[PDB]
């Protein structure tokens, strides 16, 4: 690939998009590697994959490995009027224990650290193996012109909001103000104190492999 990150948290920026090979969870497991691949990057989208194998650890996650949107800290939730995204992605096998999700941070802080929180926001477009979001299912939600289950749970002192596709979907346009819209007006969200500190899509890995996650596309675009 045009760029290759094998070593933990390397990093790629370039064009208002970033990649990072988050192997934050690796000391949780026996055995495993992985690294991410730039394959294209311009001001429309990016392009990149990873291959990752992880063993042991069953119920850690190893590695969010990411490609994040870049923008200017201290914009309120409530200030945005888009936050619109698409992604092409597919897995090369079915059987590892693995998620594809956007993860979004939001902190009453703008300058608040890029790897939590006041609250957390998962779109979770495939679920593979037993994985589990955090906390409890609430029911199943209407959002952004799909259902979704909903999950909400604690991660520490970070609440945790999972909406969960009842089927992988390996392309999607969506608009993340829609999910913002839906916790500020039936979850108490406190849209209007709350910041983005960070709006990424990739995997979350448990284990298995050797496999690969290609993003055929990734873009977002925030106005
Ligand atoms: O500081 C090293 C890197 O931190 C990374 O964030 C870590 C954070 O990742 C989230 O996905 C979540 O799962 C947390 O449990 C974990 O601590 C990363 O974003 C980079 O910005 C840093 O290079």
């Amino acid at each position: 690939q045009q760029v290759t990150l094998c070593e933990q948290y390397g990093y790629w920026s370039g064009n208002g998009y970033e990649i990072n090979n988050n192997l934050w969870g690796r000391d949780s497991a026996t055995s495993g590697w992985q690294c991410s691949y730039l394959d294209g990057s311009s001001d429309s989208g990016i392009q990149w994959h990873t291959t990752w194998e992880w063993q042991g650890g069953q119920h850690d996650v190893k590695s969010y490995v990411y490609s994040g949107k870049q923008f200017p800290r201290g914009q309120r939730i409530t200030s945005i009027n888009s936050m619109q995204t698409s992604v092409s992605w597919y897995y090369d096998t079915t059987n590892v224990r693995a998620n594809v999700a956007y993860d979004i941070f939001t902190a009453a802080d703008p300058n608040h650290v890029n790897s939590s929180g006041d609250y957390e926001l998962m779109i979770w477009l495939a679920k593979y193996g037993d994985v589990q979001p955090i906390g409890s299912p609430v029911g199943t939600v209407h959002v952004n012109g799909r259902n979704w289950e909903l999950w909400i749970g604690m991660n520490g002192n970070m609440k945790v909001f999972s909406f969960i596709a009842p089927s992988p979907l390996n392309s999607w346009s969506g608009e993340v103000k829609e999910f913002f819209n839906y916790l500020q007006y039936n979850q108490g969200y406190p849209a209007g104190d709350q910041h983005l500190i960070v709006f990424q899509m990739g995997t979350e890995a448990f284990t298995g492999g050797p496999a690969t996650m290609t993003v055929s596309h990734f873009s977002a675009n925030i106005y």
